[PDB]
């Protein structure tokens, strides 16, 4: 899978998401690939692409255009992107265009979150997953309830990783912030 | 993936390994369906289950009978094994009898570890990967220092996980034991 | 400080409160001798047990009957507790009858979280602290929420710990639940 | 306590200790008054300032002159520093000419571990403690086994804190690297 840093990285967008992260939202999306998909929050794009090489089509979000910016450029260093739809803007409104998917991952929120996920459930072919990607205690909770609400069952699992950096004296452990993953019943 | 839930336990057989770590761990192996790979210390079978949907040949191996037999029965109860190799016994002599690898797993190091990595160096096919679990702390370190001394780059990743439990009042955070990956540069 | 097993466990009641937070606890309560504190759900006792040694008075409660005798025992095997006021009943009606308070602690808010801490408001001397134990995730949002709705400036710190355990083989990291302290400023 | 904030850093020299480690050295080091306590490595000065409020005599040890200096700062910002004897210098020939201690802290082993800990063993009064604070990995597999073949009792604990850092659109979790706390028995 592609690491952390052979991503470029803009100061005003948020990523790339932990590779370990990355790596599970994979696992819990069970990519295939005749499916559809939306990344809302596409950030760095790190889920972008590792959606990109696994299903038929990726339709990619964010209100920040340095994000959308961003994106690109990463699908290009690795060569992805012709099944990739980039859709700067409002969430809502962009997701009121698109197709049926297969899967769902909303990655920055916006805190527009709850109506992102109600028109998300308006969208979910049968079989469809939905994964949120909390990083705001917030977040954790709101993610959880709204599933909920929508009639979901819901789970979650938070990741605590810490990678070894070499030093001269050793191996010192370092952290990532903590990410949480709230995701539906397949 | 398959969840730890779905598999069948054997008291005096360990794992399964954590689907979020099982996870990674085919993220850092990269498999491909021409490799073959061998999963010292199968145990309850879950990397064994996980390669054997993605490579040519698993070739599985447990100084405890139950564990191979667990394996055994978990790859059925899910419909695969035709392309794996139980290997009942001690792990340095089973992996005399192997023909190369593409991608080498050890879990159970059953603390003949650094015999198993030397070994397995000896048949490791030019772009290999070796991925060593650990849960003891000795083990972290021993890994470390002989994947060093057998001229490997080293890298290694904690993986601290918690999974929400539903409860009447709410949900509350579950925690798994912290598990270490050690793995060599691809 | 008191370590986990000096203490004597009962089914129905939960605890002790790992050492570990219980020695956050009274970093972040700023413990003082002509201070009184109340520490709603005290359980096994561990909160009281440390308040009770450090402060002038201390009202201890818990709906949980057995929680009350726990916390008793556990002061008698310690030889302290005449500083101690058991209480047990609910909460928002003990708290009622209580002197003004320099430090809260909250553990198990059995629910009645919200109103819990505004009477705990209305009774915090100038300079008084409040620490809610978190271990539901919907403890964490709630707490956050309300103490900033009561005007506090409120803090967050979730603690995961590892101790290890000594095996024939090796050492062994075993991790705790993890537990989040939301907490005023002083 | 002292929080991290109010200390005064400096680029070469590491630390503060994070305060909820430091709270957690404390509780294991049993400050009482009339102990003498040694900080082998004292860096910021974290350690040393929160032992020089609780006991006699304190002995603060770094190689680093801009370490025992930036400790003197923040021994002065907080008013104490009377009880305290700053060596600059190799910590193996500092620790020769101190009396006996009760309390032994070790930051910074600076790769000196195993020579630090044999002297520590032989000034410990009886009833003394060793606490060994760990960032690498290499430090928490050589302090367990140097004090257990110096014939103690150890123990170890890993703890890995988050703390939310208020944001304009909610509270993230920040994490604070791991840290391994090797200590004997009392």
């Amino acid at each position: 899978m592609i690491p952390d840093d052979e991503f470029i990285k803009n100061p005003s967008v948020p990523g790339p998401t932990a590779m370990e992260v990355r790596c599970l939202i994979m696992c819990l999306a069970e990519p295939g690939k005749n499916d559809v998909a939306v990344d809302v929050g596409c950030g760095t794009g790190g889920v972008t692409l590792e959606l990109a090489g696994r299903v038929r089509r990726v339709y990619a979000i964010d209100r920040n255009p340095e994000a959308i910016s961003t994106t690109e450029m990463n699908l290009q260093r690795h060569g992805l992107g012709d099944n990739v739809t980039l859709m700067e803007g409002d969430a809502p409104e962009a997701l009121c265009k698109i197709p049926d998917i297969d899967i769902a991952v909303v990655g920055g929120s916006g805190g527009e979150l709850q109506e992102i996920l109600r028109i998300i459930k308006d969208k979910l072919k049968p079989g469809g997953r939905i994964i949120v990607t909390a990083i705001l205690l917030e977040t954790k909770f709101e993610a959880m309830e709204c599933l909920r609400d929508l009639g979901f069952d819901v789970n979650i699992t938070e990741l605590n990783i810490a990678r070894g950096r070499a030093l001269d004296r050793g191996t010192m452990m370092v952290s990532r912030n903590p990410v949480a993953l709230i995701y539906t019943g397949v």
